[PDB]
């Protein structure tokens, strides 16, 4: 009944370029591995990366990955170019309504 | 098998406070009533207003509605508020991977 809850973290990061970066986010039940991770650059609509916990997007680089299940599940990115400087966001999908995560905001120093 | 393309338009607005907004998404295909129009604010995570191409979300004021079938869609802002300036996006849920329109960006003259 009560929309799924979304538990993402951090709400925001810092890291230098070939930094091991890796976001988590912990969901209220076992949405399953109904779980879509966006990107999205400043003013562009939302890039799909990743769906079902972990098969990628088209064209998508191979840095992003993502696994899990159940409540708890990981988006890691390898290495971290200049060009992933971004929002990134989650969204269930395992009921209505489709919930999305706070979002981390990578940042770089 | 490919991705449903979902075309948003307009791609960008301005208008008055009392203005009556109307926004509309032409789908690829019989998107069914598989749609959620989100609002985004600067610096914030995407708001879902509507889902189902038609019912308001909670807490969403009257203002906003939405309706349509198939493959076009409408959303309308009744009046607009100066709370109302943000870029609006739309996605199908109707099949994998859930597509997110362009976005439509609300501002005010």
């Amino acid at each position: 009944t009560p929309d799924i809850q979304m538990t993402q973290s951090p709400s925001s990061l810092s890291a230098s370029v070939g930094d091991r970066v890796t976001i988590t986010v912990q969901a209220s039940q076992d949405i399953i591995k109904h779980l879509n991770w966006y990107q999205q650059t400043p003013g562009k609509a939302p890039k799909l990366l990743i769906y079902e916990a972990s098969n990628l997007q088209a064209g998508v680089p191979s840095r992003f990955s993502g696994s899990g299940s159940g409540t708890d599940y990981t988006f890691t990115i390898s290495s971290l170019q200049p060009e992933d400087i971004a929002t990134y966001y989650c969204q269930q999908y395992q009921s209505l309504p489709y919930t999305f995560g706070q979002g981390t905001k990578l940042q770089i120093t």
